[PDB]
C-alpha cells in the first residue's frame, strides 16, 4: 500500500472524544463528508478499507455497524476474531496493510482510511511514505477526555486547497468549522 489517509474532527483544544462519543452535538453535513470521503471509490470492483481501534468500533451505533459500503477492519491485541459485524481483525497497522496484499483482499481494496482513535492516529501519522490527513477544525472549545496528537509541521504541509473539499468556513447548528487537508511525502 503506497498511501494512507487519516480522517478526524477536532475541537480548538484538540479534543476528539468525551464519554465514548463526540464532544460536540451531531453535525449532519460534517458526518456526510466523513461518509463521502471514506466510502467513495471510482475503481470498479473495489471498496475502501476503514481501520479503527476497538473503542472507536464500540462507539459506533450497533445499527450502523459495520460502516456500509466499506471493508471494516478493527485493531486489537486481545481479540481472536473480529467483533460481531466487523470483517477483519489485525494486531497492528503494519499487519493490517499486509493483509490487504493477501489473496482474500488482493483484488478488493482501493483507498485505506484510518478513522481513530488517538493511538491509531499517532501510529498512522509516523508511518513511512505518502500520507494525507483530512482534519475538520471545529472552531470552539469543547470539554473532552480523548485528544488528537500534535501535527508535526516538519513533516506535514497544509495544502492550500484540495479537489472535492470546500475551502470556506462552514456552520451547522450554530457551530463553525472548516475542512483542512495536510500531506507528507517522505
Ligand atoms: N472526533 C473524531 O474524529 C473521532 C472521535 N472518536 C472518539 O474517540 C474515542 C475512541 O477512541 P480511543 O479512546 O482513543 O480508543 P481506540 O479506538 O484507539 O481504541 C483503543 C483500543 O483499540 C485497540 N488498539 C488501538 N491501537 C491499536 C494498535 N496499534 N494495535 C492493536 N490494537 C490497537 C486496543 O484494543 P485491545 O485493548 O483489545 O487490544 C485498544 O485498547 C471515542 O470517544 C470516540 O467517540 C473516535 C474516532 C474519531
Ligand atoms: C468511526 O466512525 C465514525 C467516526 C466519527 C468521527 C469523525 C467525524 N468527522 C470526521 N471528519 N472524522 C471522523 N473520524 C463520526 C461518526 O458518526 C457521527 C462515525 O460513525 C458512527
Amino acid at each position: 500500500v503506497g498511501s494512507l489517509n487519516c480522517i478526524v474532527a477536532v475541537s480548538q483544544n484538540m479534543g476528539i472524544g468525551k464519554n465514548g462519543d463526540l464532544p460536540w452535538p451531531p453535525l449532519r453535513n460534517e458526518f456526510r463528508y466523513f461518509q463521502r470521503m471514506t466510502t467513495t471509490s471510482s475503481v470498479e470492483g473495489k471498496q475502501n478499507l476503514v481501520i479503527m481501534g476497538k473503542k472507536t468500533w464500540f462507539s459506533i451505533p450497533e445499527k450502523n455497524r459495520p460502516l456500509k459500503g466499506r471493508i471494516n477492519l478493527v485493531l486489537s491485541r486481545e481479540l481472536k476474531e473480529p467483533p460481531q459485524g466487523a470483517h477483519f481483525l489485525s494486531r497492528s497497522l503494519d499487519d493490517a496493510l499486509k493483509l490487504t496484499e493477501q489473496p482474500e483482499l488482493a483484488n478488493k481494496v482501493d483507498m485505506v482510511w484510518i478513522v481513530g482513535g488517538s493511538s491509531v492516529y499517532k501510529e498512522a501519522m509516523n508511518h513511512p511514505g505518502h500520507l494525507k490527513l483530512f482534519v475538520t477544525r471545529i472552531m470552539q472549545d469543547f470539554e473532552s477526555d480523548t485528544f488528537f496528537p500534535e501535527i508535526d509541521l516538519e513533516k506535514y504541509k497544509l495544502l492550500p486547497e484540495y479537489p472535492g473539499v470546500l475551502s470556506d468556513v462552514q456552520e451547522e447548528k450554530g457551530i463553525k468549522y472548516k475542512f483542512e487537508v495536510y500531506e507528507k511525502n517522505d
